[PDB]
């Protein structure tokens, strides 16, 4: 997981915000699944009581 | 020539794009010419064979 944080200060100072009060933090990742043998998976669909 | 490059990542992250995916590169220059004696320049206008 890639975490990126930009605390308020000089680094956040910009034309839109000349003072630099705001900040943010973000997280992102990649994911995927490979099914080697689909024959070994099984499933039973049923209803459930209250 | 002045060249500026900003690779994607921490330096590209901003309020508009918190993740920082994009990037760019730019080049600019100043040019000017001064003609002292235009009489010394010569020209002959003609057509050219195919």
């Amino acid at each position: 997981f890639t975490v990126m944080t930009k605390m308020p200060g000089k680094e956040t100072a910009d034309r839109n915000d000349p003072y630099g009060e705001t900040g943010f933090s973000s997280i992102k990742w990649y994911y995927g699944i490979l099914v080697k043998r689909p024959e070994r998976l099984a499933l039973i669909k049923t209803v459930a009581p209250l």
